[PDB]
């Protein structure tokens, strides 16, 4: 899987840089031997998944190990967190020595990840199938489910996306996102490691960290949309934003869809335009527009090399006919933990994932997603949020009788979460505050309603 880290390391190839996190780093024999000495504490475990280099020798450790690894995001609350730990049942949690770690977890055994330890590799005995990652991930309705991801989809994703990126070990990434999700982890902080290249987390993402990095090395930016858009809204200002974008190798964007208002005001800012590509949890990498095609703002582009993909059959590469997106690869996660019905609901009866999205191709192939089958989902900050989980917490908080969740555009998030309340009392109705917070502490802090409505009712 990272055959640049297992086995150890040697020589020139060994002392490249691997990770960097401000002034913090790890070459790849530091990565390998930190990494190497954690995964011999751990012959499924949780992983503390700050945006901190420690998280990125906790999921190698586990990997290295051949052990799945359940990234949590530090600022789950508590409801959240019970639901992982009881679903997922892992035997320890790997942490930052110093972080603290809420109630929910106090019952877990505690590792601590020493990024200055030093110990061997363990022998690679895993197989393709195996799990590597269990990855919560919301659904329409009720908790987030667990999608475990065999070693074999990350490998093969990565690989394909080597492919249409031109992604080398030449390639210094620069990226600020969550690593308990995909895009982060997976792409962000694996990706680099099995390229043999390196990635510069910033940490928390910021358009003046993102420009710093790509005029000092940095060759690639990964984001979300939202953050796109606070760099189109930065760079009449910042001419060193404007030049760090003029000058990277590649911009890719994923997770949402980037707005036309944004690419435009990028490619005239810079003369250079954003790759977008679209994936899943479920699914990783499905399609992308690759780094030798043509830019063409709102699509994704062509399937990946392996990804098999079909509309529903639509033949017509026609920019019309509006079909949904179902996709078979290698890339394909194994199952929902333990939800063998969800699982065997996703797929047709041939094996095909089936995503919901709604698409077009046009005449060159390119596929552009242009809604949804039956169900709209809520995108926000390029999270995926549940509205029945948030409605489920929103109806514990005593001044609520009933409640009701969707989304509402937002031109910096996408969508805002929306609140729709039956007050307990409609004289003294909750204030948004109050449920915010509620849901920030039951759940997570983006799953948070930003706006609140009353009426008199709601859906049943
Ligand atoms: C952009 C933000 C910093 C903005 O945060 P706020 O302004 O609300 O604070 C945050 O929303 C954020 O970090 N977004 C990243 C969410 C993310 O990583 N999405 C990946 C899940 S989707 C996924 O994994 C599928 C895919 O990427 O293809
Ligand atoms: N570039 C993109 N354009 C539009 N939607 C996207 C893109 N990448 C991901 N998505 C959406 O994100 C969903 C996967 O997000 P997630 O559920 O967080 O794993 C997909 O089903 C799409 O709806
Ligand atoms: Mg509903």
């Amino acid at each position: 899987l990272f055959p640049a880290l297992s086995p150890a390391p040697t020589g020139a190839p060994a002392d490249r840089p691997a990770l960097r996190f401000g002034e913090r780093s790890l070459t790849y024999a530091e990565l390998a031997a930190a990494a190497g000495a954690t995964a011999g504490r751990i012959g499924r475990v949780a992983v503390w998944a700050t945006p901190a280099m420690e998280t990125g020798v906790a999921v190698v450790a586990a990997l290295l190990a051949g052990v799945a690894a359940v990234p949590l995001n530090p600022k789950s609350g508590d409801k959240e967190l019970a639901h992982i730990l009881s679903d997922s049942a892992p035997s320890l949690v790997l942490a930052p020595p110093d972080a603290e770690l809420p109630p929910a977890l106090g019952a877990l055994e505690r590792v601590d990840v020493d990024v200055r330890a030093r110990g061997a590799v363990p022998e690679d005995g895993a197989d393709d199938g195996d799990p590597a990652l269990v990855v919560y991930t919301s659904g329409t309705t009720g908790p987030p489910k667990g999608a475990v991801i065999p070693r074999r989809a990350l490998a093969t994703t990565l690989d394909a996306l080597a492919d249409a990126w031109q992604w080398t070990g030449e390639d210094v990434l620069v990226q600020g996102l969550p690593l308990f999700h995909v895009h982060g982890l997976v792409l962000g902080i694996l990706g680099p490691l099995r390229r043999g290249g390196s990635v510069r987390h910033l940490g928390r993402f910021s358009t003046e960290g993102a420009a710093r990095e790509l005029n000092d090395g940095a060759t690639m930016l990964f984001g979300v949309p939202t953050m796109y858009h606070r760099i189109a809204e930065t760079l009449p200002a910042d001419p060193e934003l404007a030049k760090a974008l003029a000058g990277a190798r590649l911009l890719v964007s994923g997770s949402a869809a980037l707005p036309v208002h944004d690419h435009e005001r990028i490619a005239a800012a810079t003369g250079r335009r954003v790759i977008e590509r679209y994936g899943m949890t479920e699914t990783l990498m499905n399609t992308s527009v690759r780094a030798d095609g043509e830019p063409r703002a709102g699509t994704v582009g062509v399937p990946l090399p392996g990804v098999e993909l079909r509309l529903v059959p639509i033949a017509a590469l026609d920019g019309e006919s509006v079909g949904e997106i179902q996709v078979r690869g290698p890339n394909l996660f194994t199952e929902y933990l333990n939800r063998p019905d969800a699982t065997a609901a996703a797929f047709t009866e041939d094996g095909f994932f089936r995503t919901g999205d709604m698409a077009v191709r046009d005449p060159d192939g390119y596929v552009r997603i242009v809604g949804r089958k039956a169900t709209d989902l809520i995108k926000s900050g390029g999270y995926k949020i549940g509205a029945g989980e948030i409605e489920n917490a929103l109806l514990e908080h005593p001044e609520v009788r009933e409640a009701a969740v969707t989304g509402e555009p937002d031109p910096d998030l996408g969508e805002r979460i929306v609140a729709w309340i039956v007050p307990a009392d409609p004289a003294a109705p909750p204030a948004l505050g109050t449920l915010a917070d509620h849901v920030a502490a039951r759940l997570a802090p983006h799953k948070r309603p930003r706006v609140v409505r009353y009426l008199d009712a709601v859906p049943r």
